[PDB]
């Protein structure tokens, strides 16, 4: 799909059998989700945003569906005001910005 | 132009006669720049990112050139780890996400 930016670019995701919404975020290198259970091992990671840092769990090779597209990639789980899909997963969709 | 997302989507801006780089940031409602002098009156504003909040200066009806395109809009000045162009200005470029 093509979307304009008058509204927040929010898409449906399915991850670990959980349905959520998340923002397609070209300003995010990595994908950060708050509200999710993932199985198995993870690595501590500190990430830096506007207004400081948060501690997240890095989960690797997580299967995730973004607006119908199945991809596998790194997901960070931790406090974020908004679930965000980063460039790590949007590149797997072949996503582009046009102006 | 069209750009892919394997790299950060960085563009050149000109604002208040000052040249800078900034991220085209679909996850940002508003535009936030750190390294800038703007003339005249402004309003206190608190904005929330990953890792918390920052106090910014809201400047209204600021002229800004983004990859060649002259627009006028609201600019927030304050601490951000990366200059970000938000949807408030990307809608003026007719920017779209495609996948
Ligand atoms: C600031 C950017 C440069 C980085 N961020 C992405 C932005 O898109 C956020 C998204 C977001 C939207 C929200 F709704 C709420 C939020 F908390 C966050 N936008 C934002 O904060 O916008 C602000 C301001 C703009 O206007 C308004 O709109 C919303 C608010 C408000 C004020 S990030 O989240 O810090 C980020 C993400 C992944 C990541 N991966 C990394 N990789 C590792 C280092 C190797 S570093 C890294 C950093
Ligand atoms: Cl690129």
């Amino acid at each position: 799909p093509q979307i304009t930016l008058w509204k927040r670019p929010i898409v449906t995701i399915k991850i670990g059998g959980q349905l959520r919404e998340a923002l397609l975020d070209t300003g995010a290198d990595d994908t950060v989700l708050e509200d999710i259970d993932l199985p198995g091992r993870w690595k501590p990671k500190l990430i830096v945003g506007i207004g400081g840092f948060v501690k997240v769990r890095q989960y690797e090779q997580v299967p995730i569906e973004i607006a119908g597209h199945k991809v596998v990639g790194t997901v960070l789980i931790g406090p974020t005001p908004s679930n965000i899909i980063g460039r790590n997963l949007m590149t797997q969709l072949g996503a582009t910005l046009n102006f």
